[PDB]
């Protein structure tokens, strides 16, 4: 604020080689506890308008699960793929995170399903929620189910349940459906509490708060996680029509929109915002290839943020940094 603008800048990292890489749709995208990229992509598999019916039942089973690994862990240095896995089991990977044991965190959209996986085991998920590609609303079955959050302090489960739903669901660290909340977004205007597509969840571990992308209405939704009591609602004109993924770290919300329609004044960039004030301080893109449909975003204390596309098949590697003069503008 010493001049015009603002001091905190996001820049892609030009030496990270991940960017050469040539995965399927990237769906998640998360840090594991070595600070290590880790990836969930579709491989052959697309999410298009022959996927599902009216009744959002998947049309494709026959064609058989994803053959190629659909995780990787992939260096935050060389790019290197480190490790892989997900063989055999996925048909429209979504969302990925990871929990504070380093389990990793999985929602299937054409499965209606989460899954529970060991990092380090050759048996098979340690839980899996929903019923296999038999969607639904009641408190054992999901509506292409978008995101996962486990509470570190907790072990509590959120699942951000909403492509055709519009809810949040807390489940206990042993699958046990204990309490959910949201429902679709009203007349006029859209009231707080309500989602249009929760597609994206972001956990505040001290401040005990649970960060909700709400897509389709282009905005932020935050709540007390013992509560679920509303504490605020984000939203901007730079957002445009939606906010597709966003990722916290003590200081800052990161968050990426949608692609503009023809006409529309508000581009496709990732977005750093004043976790407090809410306000947006930074506004960013690649250099190498460009955004498309930017799908998650993860950031990390070390200031590295990551960005996956569901439409360009990539993902980079950006850096968070505050500089006394802006070398751009
Ligand atoms: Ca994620
Ligand atoms: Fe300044
Ligand atoms: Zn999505």
């Amino acid at each position: 604020h010493h001049h015009h603008h603002h001091d905190f800048h996001v820049e892609e990292e030009l030496d990270w080689p991940g960017v050469y890489l040539l995965p399927g749709q990237v769906s998640g995208v998360a840090l594991d506890s070595k600070n290590n990229l880790v990836i969930f992509h579709r491989g052959d598999h697309v999410w298009d308008g022959n996927s599902f019916d009216s009744k959002f039942v998947y049309q494709q089973r026959g064609l058989g699960p994803i053959e190629e690994d659909t995780i990787l862990v992939i260096d935050p240095n060389n790019a290197e793929i480190l490790q892989s896995s997900g063989k055999n089991l996925f048909y429209l990977p979504h969302g990925l995170s990871i929990d504070t044991d380093g389990n990793y965190w999985v929602t299937d959209v054409a499965l209606h399903q989460v899954f529970k996986l060991d990092p380090h085991s050759k048996e098979g998920p340690l839980l899996i929620l929903g019923r296999s590609m038999q969607p639904g609303s009641d408190q054992n079955h999901f509506c292409q189910p978008t995101d996962v959050a486990v509470e570190p302090s907790t072990g509590a489960v959120f699942v951000s349940d909403g492509y055709c739903n519009s809810r949040i669901v807390q489940f206990s660290p042993s699958g046990k459906f204990v309490t959910q909340w949201g429902e679709e977004s009203s007349g006029s205007s859209p009231r707080p509490g309500q989602f249009s597509v929760p597609h994206s969840l972001a956990l505040v571990p001290h401040l005990d708060q649970l960060c909700v992308a709400d897509r389709e209405n282009g905005r932020i939704q935050c709540f007390k996680t013992d509560t679920k009591e509303f504490v605020r609602e984000i939203k901007h004109a730079s957002f445009g029509r939606n906010v597709f993924a966003i990722s916290y770290i003590p200081g800052f919300l990161f968050a990426v929109n949608g692609k503009p329609y023809f006409g529309d004044q508000e581009p496709v960039q990732g977005f750093v915002m004043n976790f407090s004030s809410g306000e947006i301080i930074d506004v960013f893109k690649p250099v190498r290839k460009h955004f498309d449909m930017p799908h998650d975003i993860v950031a990390s204390e070390d200031g590295t943020v990551y960005i996956g596309d569901a439409h360009t098949n990539t993902v980079w590697k950006f850096t968070l940094t505050e500089k006394m003069e802006h070398r751009s503008v």
